């Protein structure tokens, strides 16, 4: 069976991070002061959530629930509060460990349920599994009552001993930790919806019904905007030590939760058919990607409570999760798919971020040539960049069009998107070459000329190379492919060369300026991500569907790449 | 045909109103302050809002629109624009009657057609007539454009005169005013929209659909919660000279144009069936009943033109748009209907009102009572007035249980329902006789036995005497027929009594106490409502629908008088 319409994902993160880039752009231009936008979060958290919470609660059946799936999720939860709080108390200072161990626990498992998760898990189970959107009204609140006592108990303990207590009553702290919980309009709502469940059995009454549509409906788009609107100016500057454990509470986040999620529901939910296991195995794991809550930034401001990494870390894990739903939720697929509509997929896939991220390079390309900024270096050069980006955008477009049409069309753009393509590799090499000039080599001029030749004729160079030492596999639909072992040897090789000269580079350097090297880093990251995933597809010998994986890990960064140039320039708040 | 699902519209306007007061209860609770709600006005207007039009303008089948019935709704707008605009260029004062010949027609035909117009013609519509729903999106903006120019044209006129020029060049006062249009978000995004219906033949991408949708469905329970917040504070205390004003505006948008656009897509869409025709010119009614626009008021408050009238007019027409909206969709939909099941939707309607008033009414008695000010002469009085209200919404909820049942509990129930239901007339002439006596009479004490004796025994003896002077009349379904001519009759004669004794004192008060004088003024206009229409049932001797009709105007206020009692002292910040 589908087991998810996969295909209804891409849309799905673009209304919902479309809207989030939404409340970003309002809030950055001041369209929406941080004061005003106050009068947002108190609509979507004191309005609009608590009447989707009630709408949903007195709804649910909850004889139809799968339970073992809810205690599975609430252990992986509990779990991984259980370890980053553990870890945070032996790992951290005795003067703020316990503001720490209540809210890094709290920011490693409190997921965004209610305003990313429901519409997502909406697209891809409401026709498939339409019994897959109660577990979100069902685990979030619950997870709440379990874990965000305990870390506002935490929170608690670390100011009883800062006034230098030898201890307080514990009964007050463990009674002020719940009913700190209790105020929370998600517990209490749900509460509330739970014994009017109950009372009405499950039947809203007609007249309240369309009153809580109207809040209800009006949540989703209003929390993903005011989520937007929260993450301007967060992230701060941040030292190493709250950067490698903002790394590591994005983790903890991102990929141990998911992880431990999908484990959870395999050994905990043993009592269902393979199909039904695997599709809600599959659901634990993309449950697990949701980002953190926004209730924990707003938390951690209020309390004044590890603002920093918390703030921070809630953007970043936002940001972060979408890339990572979208990877996983397909990866998650694949198994479900025969090699060939499986092969077009990938290639839908691939034109689908393509056509969005050439759109958000446009206006990236248009904002950098008409700040003018484009005639400095570093800036002509990552201008150069956000063109190969752009022609690779383009030209998978055109491969979509041309994949299986004609022998000179697919040659001429085949050279097209992959001379782009290894030209956006060497030219995160050469940017990070001349980041490493101009820092360190002031008064050596960069050669513009020879630097322009090299990110641009050496790609062709390559290609040229390819079309004359291979054999063309036009049995391929995939352009990853479409030259064979010997395509991906040259991706690897131009991918290998980037590396080095970008990680080279960059190094020395270390031995405007701040946006260009966090460039630089995220394409070299996603450069080792397609380099170690070329490499282990020209490893593996054995036949599988590894290889259609591992393509589609390359086509993600290729094609996607377009997003990392437009969140550094295409928002950069100097143009 | 049914025409429309008129059993929808109580739901809806309770879920449209509902909203509203949720904004109202929120800004006066000062959970959202003024600085704080501007972020969801923003969101609204500038992100939500432009989301809804472009989404609803892309996907419209301009081929399937009835240009004659647009023609006649903008043509209704166009001439009340006209006749309020030449009316007070000829009554006012030459200080200000551009600015008020600018505002005050824009006032009288801007409806707010999207935030309440359109859940109330989907709830009215989408069923039976779902191209209703076109027109909304194709009236409100081809509206503004023809008609805020000129009112805008006529401001800048004012500040150009006023600044003692002879004239300024005519061309930028039109581009000013014709620019100042096109910033609107409904303008511009119209123009946008309609231009991607052709560029896309119709068919939204489905990577900006899902974008669309949640931008779009977050507008209508937002845009109702922000109008809420901006009622808050508006009713200033108002001259004569103003409140007049605010009276004649209110008719003009409330009745003058609702008339007129039936009378002109009567008129003027002459080439449809005459099923069509009827629910179409039914249509044209119920949308020139929607209430001002807020972005009048917006308006009005960042230029400094007639805050006031606008202010206050567009939250008083926002109210006495939901009664208007309810009675005019019942009065239109009665004609489709036979007479026995007519009956059962006028007290289904009765039982809706009761439900919903009693809910409030337990509200504002416990909130009377908690804040012991029920101790406290008028207090005590108004107490009891709800009382009798109450037990008139129990009262009907019991009826519509027993209508038909036994006649033992129906003998009872009526004793219940029309004692306490005489008893809320005479309670508002006994509430109005103490305004008098404490205003005026301060030394003389208030006989608060005689008064609630007289309060509540008075009506019980004119019950006993209805019991005893007339007939059982058991074919009858209706409360309000129960006991036949005399019990028109004995009502009739309560109302007159009610209206004397209120009249007399309020009139010898004018030869805390501004609320209550404000409750028995909206009583009375209610019971000389329910006065004129018994007197008018108690007249009519030919056989006609009309005397249903009347019963349920009778019941509008009979069952809704508890609203009332709601927004004075439900609502009374003071408690
Ligand atoms: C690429 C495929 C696999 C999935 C689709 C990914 C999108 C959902 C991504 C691509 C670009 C991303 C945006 C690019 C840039 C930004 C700015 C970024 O700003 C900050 O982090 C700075 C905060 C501050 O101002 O302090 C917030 C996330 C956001 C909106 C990103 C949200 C997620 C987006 C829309
Ligand atoms: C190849 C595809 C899968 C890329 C999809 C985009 C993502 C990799 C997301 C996740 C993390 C995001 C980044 C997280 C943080 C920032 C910092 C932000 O800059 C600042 O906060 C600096 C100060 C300021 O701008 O005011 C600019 C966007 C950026 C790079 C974000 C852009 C979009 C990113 C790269
Ligand atoms: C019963 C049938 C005929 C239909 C009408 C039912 C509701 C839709 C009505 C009944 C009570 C009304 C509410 C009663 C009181 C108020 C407070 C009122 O407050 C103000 O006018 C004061 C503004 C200020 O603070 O200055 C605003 C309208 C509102 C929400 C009203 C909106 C319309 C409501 C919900
Ligand atoms: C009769 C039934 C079927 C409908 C019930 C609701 C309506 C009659 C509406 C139309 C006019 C509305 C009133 C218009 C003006 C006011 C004054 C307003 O005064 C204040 O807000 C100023 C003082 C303050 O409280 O700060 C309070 C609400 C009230 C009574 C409104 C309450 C709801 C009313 C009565």
């Amino acid at each position: 069976p589908p087991s998810m319409s996969i295909t209804r994902l891409f849309p799905a993160l673009l209304e919902c991070f479309g809207i989030v880039l939404c409340g970003y752009i309002a809030g950055r231009a001041n369209v929406i002061t941080s004061t005003q936008a106050k009068g947002l979060g108190n609509f979507v958290s004191r309005f609009a959530l608590p009447a989707l919470l009630f709408k949903n609660m007195v709804v649910l059946n909850f004889s139809n629930v799968d339970w073992s799936f809810l205690y599975s999720i609430l252990i992986a939860k509990a779990s991984v509060f259980f370890i980053v709080c553990v870890l945070t108390l032996l790992v951290a200072s005795p003067d703020s460990r316990f503001s720490k161990a209540g809210l890094f626990p709290i920011f490693a498992t409190q997921s965004n349920d209610f305003a990313l998760g429901y519409p997502i898990v909406e697209a891809l189970y409401q026709t498939t599994y339409p019994e897959y959107l109660q577990y979100i009204y069902l685990v979030a609140p619950i997870s709440l009552m379990m874990l965000n006592p305990i870390g506002f108990i935490f929170c608690e303990i670390q100011k009883w001993k800062d006034t230098q207590n030898a201890s307080q009553n514990k009964i007050k702290i463990v009674g002020l930790g719940l009913l700190r919980v209790l105020q929370n309009p998600i517990v209490f709502m749900v509460f509330i919806g739970i014994a009017f469940n109950f009372i009405l059995d499950r039947k809203v009454p007609v007249y309240v019904e369309n009153f809580l549509d109207g809040l209800g409906n009006s949540f989703s788009g209003s929390a993903l905007f005011y989520l937007g609107l929260t993450m301007v100016g967060k992230i701060k500057r941040l030292k190493k030590s709250a950067f490698v454990v903002l790394i590591l509470l994005i983790t903890a986040k991102l990929l141990v939760l998911p992880l431990l999620c999908r484990e959870m529901v395999e050994l905990l939910d043993k009592g269902d058919s393979v199909v039904n296991h695997t599709s809600l195995s599959n659901y634990a794991f993309l449950y697990g990607v949701f980002p953190v809550a926004p209730g924990v930034a707003i938390f951690a401001t209020q309390f004044n409570m590890e603002v920093e990494i918390i703030t921070s870390g809630m953007v970043i894990s936002t940001a972060v999760s979408a890339p990572i739903m979208y990877v996983s939720a397909w990866l998650l697929t694949f198994p479900t798919m025969d090699p060939k509509p499986l092969a077009y997929a990938i290639q839908n896939v691939s034109f689908d971020i393509s056509i969005v991220s050439l759109i958000s390079l446009i206006w990236s390309l248009a904002i950098l040539l008409l700040s003018k900024k484009y005639k400095q270096l570093p800036h002509m050069l990552t201008t150069n960049l956000l063109i190969a980006q752009s022609i690779v955008c383009a030209g998978m477009m055109i491969w979509n069009f041309v994949k299986e049409k004609n022998f000179v069309g697919q040659i001429l753009v085949f050279v097209l998107l992959y001379s782009s393509l290894y030209s956006t590799y060497l030219w995160t090499g050469l940017l990070a070459i001349s980041l490493f000039l101009l820092k360190k080599r002031e008064r050596v001029q960069i050669p513009v000329g020879i630097i322009i030749i090299s990110g641009w004729g050496i790609p062709a160079l390559l290609v040229g190379v390819l079309l004359i030492t291979g054999k063309h596999n036009g049995d391929s639909i995939d352009s990853a492919f479409f030259y064979g072992k010997e395509q991906m040897i040259t991706t690897a090789v131009t991918l290998f060369c980037s590396i080095l000269i970008a990680g080279i580079s960059l190094m020395c350097m270390n031995q405007q300026l701040t946006r260009h090297v966090l460039l630089c880093l995220l394409l070299i990251i996603g450069l080792f991500a397609n380099l170690s995933s070329c490499l282990r597809w020209l490893f593996n010998q054995e036949p599988g569907r590894l290889y259609v994986e591992l393509q589609f890990f390359c086509a993600v960064f290729n094609f996607g790449q377009g997003f990392i140039s437009f969140g550094i320039f295409g928002l950069d708040k100097h143009l």
